[PDB]
């Protein structure tokens, strides 16, 4: 099943002791008074594990969130909705001074899924964005249904179409499963996708208009721990690689994906070595309350745009869902 560089990463062994070493505590190089908002764009990404399940068990969830925030754009994933269920949906979590377009998930009921909210002001209209659904760049407000799984959803955004572009993806990558049952999937189908997709993002944003205020930003759950030290460690490091997520293939897959596609975790680029920090702890253990968990969430960014990002940090008082939200400040002109 699996190969032999795989193989040999999975039966060395690495002590707690040997990667904790030059891991140093998390200390935010922001306060939230350093974020000027005429000349900065903040992008929040947040699974909630179900977004019927997280308004029914606080109805203002997402009114308060807004309000204490005002993101220019938010990134939600597991929403969970039903496909069938356009007016249902259309009136779930409906917030003042922000529009939101849904990519709910078709080929399994209540799974998946994905939800990209914008403000008004900055962003429709300041940033004229569009979106698409699936791997699709926009035609020449939403465009096609995209792909079966509800896993991604994008937001085109300049301050004149047709200067300065920006592809931001919201990505629910899929799980490799209890079993790394649908591993070959993740590695075999969706990676690949996915790279050719941002690929071509960096081309829109790129070749197209021209370090330069043009890329992409990926975002969301991205499924995978790709630092020894981005879960928690628990047993054996061989038996820590064979949880979905910390699989030798999934971190591999991942690296040559920021790689063939010149993009950076912008988290670990302004905090290469802090630790513990995580956005998803395991409610099938106790986990939160113990923050022993995993870092699932991320921005990646083409390299060009990492020098204007300021800040990027977990929000991890925020519940609700075993993820917290993460935080993005982006400089503007």
């Amino acid at each position: 099943i699996r190969t032999a560089e795989a193989l040999a990463a999975l039966n060395a062994k690495k002590s707690e002791k040997e990667i904790w070493s030059d891991v140093v505590p998390f200390v935010r190089r922001t306060t939230d008074s350093d974020f000027d908002p005429s000349r900065m764009y903040k992008f929040i990404t947040w699974n909630v594990a179900g977004l019927r399940g997280l308004l029914k068990k606080n109805a203002s969830a997402l009114r308060a969130f807004m309000e204490a925030e005002k993101p220019d754009v938010l990134c939600l994933q597991e929403t969970k909705l039903n496909v069938d269920e356009a007016d249902a949906n259309a009136t779930l979590g409906v917030v003042d001074g922000y529009s939101f377009v849904d990519h709910p998930c078709a080929f399994k009921r209540g799974y998946s899924g994905t939800r990209t909210y914008m403000k008004n002001s900055t962003t429709v209209k300041g940033l004229h964005a569009r979106c698409t659904r699936g791997f699709a760049l926009p035609s020449e407000l939403v465009e096609g249904a995209g792909d079966e799984e509800g896993r991604v959803l994008t937001t085109f955004l300049s301050p004149d179409p047709d200067s300065s572009r920006i592809a931001l993806v919201n990505t629910y990558v899929a799980n490799s499963g209890m079993g790394l049952t649908r591993l070959p999937y993740r590695v075999q189908s969706f990676d690949p996708s996915m790279r050719e997709y941002l690929h071509r993002l960096d081309t829109w944003a790129t070749e197209n208009a021209a370090s330069s205020p043009h890329g992409f930003i990926w975002a969301g759950d991205l499924n995978v721990a790709e630092r020894d030290y981005d879960r928690y460690y628990a047993g054996t490091f061989k038996s820590m690689q064979e949880c979905s997520g910390f699989a030798p293939e999934e971190r591999m897959s991942f690296r040559e994906t920021m790689q063939r596609t010149n993009s950076v975790d912008i988290f670990r680029q302004l905090y290469p070595q802090a630790g513990p920090v995580y956005s998803f702890w395991s409610q099938r253990i106790n986990g939160r309350p113990r923050n022993l968990g995993w870092r699932l969430d991320y921005f990646v960014v083409s390299s060009r745009l990492a020098s204007y990002v300021v800040d990027c940090f977990p929000m991890p008082t925020v519940m609700g869902s075993d993820h917290c939200p993460f935080q993005m400040w982006m400089r503007h002109p």
